[PDB]
């Protein structure tokens, strides 16, 4: 009975431009936030538009030698993750979310 | 230290690049973070003129203010600090905190 | 002064430039800012006439105006001081304060 | 005289130019400005003859009528005329003030 | 001359092809008839059939420089509603209109 | 003698392929019936699928020049209704049709 | 009585491709049935999927000879309603349909 | 003496058979024609089995027997036998009489 | 001594590449299982999820020679049925289909 | 006492890249859970997210060699069933599922 | 001779009669059998005037006489009579045959 | 002359007469009988006024008339005239021919 | 001989039969048995003339015979030979073989 | 002599007369007679002072003017001319001609 | 010893039976019972002479069967054994096996 | 300003008053009559204060007022004046200019 | 000086008092009055609470006062102090001003 | 600052009678909950099945003159309070709510 | 210990309680409570089993028990261990842990 998981879905997909080498692409990711007890299950998802902006602003900064590599992807979320809690400690003294999940991870 | 709370701006914004021979289309799509009640209530009211702010400043961007991680963070506090300003001169006080930008693709 | 509101033209204006370099069509969605009930009134029901003094004044702008700045500023404040002088022969008062740009396009 | 009206002419004119090298298309979208309630019955009513009135006067245009931004000020007020004209010899009373355009472009 | 106005509308377009240079267009034409008096709208509407066809009859006939030109065209529509006039006086021996009306005309 | 005309609507648009010359050009045709008397408009819906074959079998020999010409299109109308009576006329002893009219016809 | 006309569609059109050909020539035939009597019309729909399948025999084996000639789509209709009447008296011992009648006919 | 029944194949019956140069689609629509009122509950209740030997015979073709009429003529007959030898080590009954065809085209 | 005979249905296409992609190609497979008695009925339902996996890992192996030739369809389909048969053996410890039918079967 | 089969359906597929070596290439994998006992399937459903999660951290660093070889799904199963259960073990202490079903795979 | 056709009166009729213990709610409804194709078309199109003469016929009638099968009879042929004359007035035509009495009831 | 064209009224009549002891409540289903395109236009147009005429017409005539068929027939051709007279004042014609009675109950 | 079909009546009879103590309504519903499709055909084109039939025999039966069960064999015989009487002098042919009643309810 | 218009109030005028042994409740549908656009346009507009003004003047009258043929036709006259004199003080104009009663019960 | 199948008769049996106070409401929802995929077929298709059969042996029972339990079980099988001679004259076969009653209310 | 405009209360106003024999209901349907298009826009605004300060007025009626028509006059020209004092004391204007009533049934 | 705003409570209160004669069913709908948007958002976050202290205030209310047009305004003060009351222990601000009735019947 | 306040709706009114002097008169209470934090807020939610029964015990319990004294409401709103933290004291161990609200009261 | 599910009974148990006048209904509307994530598939998989318990138990209590507050409890009490005694014989398993009553009414 420990503080429950929850999960924080965020409908909205993220596309957006890598800074890629030449090579004008599109990433996709679909995301979800993971978090521990009631009052962060509805502080996440009250505060959705600033950590839709965490997350966007995170992966404009990811290369596209980050993205391929699947060591990278799981430091893209460290990061991503971190940016988040970086951003709700300053807003609302919380860090909300514990981590947040990558359920699709496109590059069109 | 009022509560925040945000409001939401619906239509994204889609212009173009300034002057590139590639034609390219930037789609940005923003929210705005507000604190009091009030200012949530004159963040919705004004938001027409709110949206034309926007424009002014993405219009007026350089390519390093679309292409790089600093020149993006900085178009936010610009794209903020214009809008307090343009409200500071229609209602007299700075309504929004600042600018949240949810989307951002360069097509 | 009397409380602003706002009165949105829902429909974009779409028309071709006096470009001398290639085909060009802009796509501008516009919103009038009024202040007074009496003035909100006046801008709905003769949105035809500042529909149609909106899409006079588009037409002789050049491409290199809007890319510019002040082309568009400038611009903005041509289509608004249009339209206060098209209304002022019709009904006798400046109905609108400014015209309000929240989206243009280039293609 | 009496307030105004405006009687919408839900018939978007798409007609071709006298191409100078190629094939191009014009569409018109446009509007009654009217001053009674009895004109706004009558322009109403006639708008079939209206809308033929304004197909003659189209397809008369010069290109310099069409994207020139005087010509295309003239191409208004021929208009006008031509529905005045009819309406005098169709009713006895030339019903409407003058054409409103509320979207025009080339494609 | 004297009954009032009333206008009979042909809402399916007239799609048609007219001989061009070597290269047959198609010509699109939206009309409608105007009529004075109840009587000639009763019977405009009903004969529209008879209408329809005496109308691409004419338009048959026409050809591409005829279309391009201020005379040419008031021509067809003189010739328009001469025709329809022709054949409804043969059927129940009443013109009922005054003259077709053209509210839309392209040529691709 | 003279009853009121009366329009069978014939709802089946008419595609068949006349034998082009420079290229296989399609042709759609549109078709009604006029008809005077009651008794002969409700034999001419009864009848329609014959008389939509008969509106096949003419369209059958139909050449390019006798598409195009106006000439040869009121002669080729023509033998559309006097066909469809000849049909009707030795199937149920009555020529039932006074006209065949067309509201389309394209070529393309 | 007279055994009064009757007409049983077959809704669905006959799709199927010219024997040779020197490409692979699609033609596309709406066909109806033409029957004599109240229970030759109950027959005629309740065997159609038999008459169906007579029908595809005959068709997909004339040539384009044949269905490019008006005189050899008349050799065509009498060869599907010859079928139809052989099939039918082997099936229920009763020449049914009396002859088959074309509303539509392409060759793509 | 049986009365005629006919059991209806909705899904077309789409397969490839390879040519000289081509990958040939054939699609052919079928009907189960039957005798006797227990075949045509048996027919219906085993058209999965019937459907799939169907498809078992019609890949086994060459394009010379679907050009043939000929050709045709012993696929429907080499279908049936097969249907009823499918269905008598199933069921023990032959159930349909003759399989017809309503459709058949390849492009 | 013989179960009446039921039809599990799979309304899941089966979309794989074939394995050669020299030539490389696209199938589908619509497939069904047949089954005797009540209880594999049952049974053939609840774990369809593990029969569609097993179909798919036999689709895995399949050759693009043995997808053309006939026999090497029917030594797929009797391939197919077994490793089913294998799955289920092992998963609830009894053979609940009898055969693995075929419905549809394209290579695009 | 036994724990009956239940299988938790994942709806989302998964969509992905290779990182290929000729060009990118797309991946679609449509995947079910295989879980053991009443109290798992609720696990495995609540967690979902999770679960998803570390799928899509699984195919991602996959190579193509896997991805075409029958035997590389093979081991590609087992190391998404074992990194799901590594993960749900972190998170709630309990590996749910014991195993992922494959129903559709497609590389294109 | 001029095939029988039928032409269906949906109004089903409702009237008073005068009993002597209580006023008799009486309810029927009609239909027209007439011969030929164009007394077919009269007759639909002349309906409002044939529902006239029938209700002018109907509220004639006695107690008595719904309550008998030789009235109704009587009824069922006067009532037809009273519509030709009624037709004959208007077009000179006695389009219909008789009428039909497909409900009667009188509660 | 003319041809026959019938002009239906929807909104039945619903008033009431004094009997001997109650306050009875009757109901009248009317419509328009026309001769000519020119007065079926009328009718409909003026129908508010036609209307009227029926109303006026209908509350002053007693029970004893709404009984008797031979009185019932007076109050047809009284109706027919008080149209007659009130649109000859309104718009200078006799538009209708006579009033029909499609249905007629005495509750 | 020919196959039996059966030719729906789907409105219900409805009607009052004469008592002692009270009106009762008497509700029938019932089919026609035709044997030969031409005969069916028949049937359904003159259905209304064979309603009317049936509702003068329906109202000529006295309340015992309605009771009675041989009462209700020779009403149904009775209706069966009026309407071939009737249909012999209509169409000169027997149409039905006899009628069925499929509900009888006495209230 | 300007064209006849008819204005329609929906909502029907339901009010209470006080004569002997009981209330009365009286239901009136109204529509008014305007001539010209003009007056049209002003009587649509201002029905809700025109709905007033019909009430003021109904809920005024005794039982024995309702009941009166003469007594409902002086009320239409009186009816009228209070619109008449409430839109003068209103708009300075006349609008209606007449007030019409098109449908008239009293309980 | 054909495979057993039950054919539905949806609508119930509505039916008076003469009591000593008053006439008892009776409602029978039957189901038919067949053995064979045949006479399943000729059930379907003779289902209004079987609801005719049904009805005509219910109007033959009295109350003191119906309430009593034997003595609805030689109803069941008089209604059984009625059917099986009404379509041994009709299609010359015994289509049912038995009639089964699945809902029986009185009054 | 001098354009006036209607603002509707679409609530019914139901309430109770006590009479010499019993209690009454009272349903009044009541309209704001305003001058200008910034007291339309308080009308509208302020009905839930406007709406209390009617029923704080209406509760106060006494029965002989209701259906006295100089005391329903007195009681719309004091429910006017109640409801620009409580206007007054909230915004600081008089917004209304009189109350309408459109229905009104005491019953 | 802040902005009035309007707190709709949507359900009716229906509630009991105890009179001389029986219970007397009081069906009172309220709204909320507050200034400032801080105090609108509060009032609509707390309305369950404020439902509660209406019903611990109404249904603790005599007859003698409801009927009473000054215990009636005493109510509505007893009813705004006590959500006062209730909210300045919940949250610590008095969030209304005071309660509005827009209905109030007792039946 | 001990938790923020949250309103839980329980929808479903709770109907019940009471013994009269006279009659067996009907209450009709509609009823809410005060809790504060958002674990509380959840768990009245999931809970509600059991908080519905502890108030239906407590309100079948009440007198009719309990009823009708608002002092005696205000006894029995503050008893339905206590049951309840009872009742959850013993089911998971938190007094969940804080106070029980009524919103409708009626006696028949 | 497990964690705590409620398992819904749609079906509201009615049923009747021999009182001392007359028979009384009762409507109980009641959940099960169970404990394990196993126990609730159980409990809804078992529910036409768990339904026949609880009204053998409910059909069984008196009057006296049902309108006692501690009679209703030991009847919560005892309708609990009726279920885990019907389901241990079932399927060896005490599924659920207790019965709870959300609605009880007797009327």
């Amino acid at each position: 009975d420990a503080s429950p998981i929850a999960y924080v879905n965020l409908p909205q997909a993220f596309v957006f431009n890598v800074t890629g080498d030449s090579r004008d692409r599109l990433v996709q990711i679909k995301a979800q936030l993971m978090v521990r007890g009631a009052e962060n299950e509805e502080l996440a998802r009250y505060h959705s538009p600033l950590i839709e902006s965490s997350l966007l602003s995170t992966f404009a900064s990811a290369t596209v030698d980050q993205l391929r590599s699947p060591t990278g992807r799981v430091e893209l979320r460290d990061r991503a993750s971190e940016d988040i809690k970086a951003a709700l400690n300053a807003a609302v003294g919380k860090p909300v979310i514990e981590k947040v999940l990558f359920t699709d991870f496109v590059i069109q």
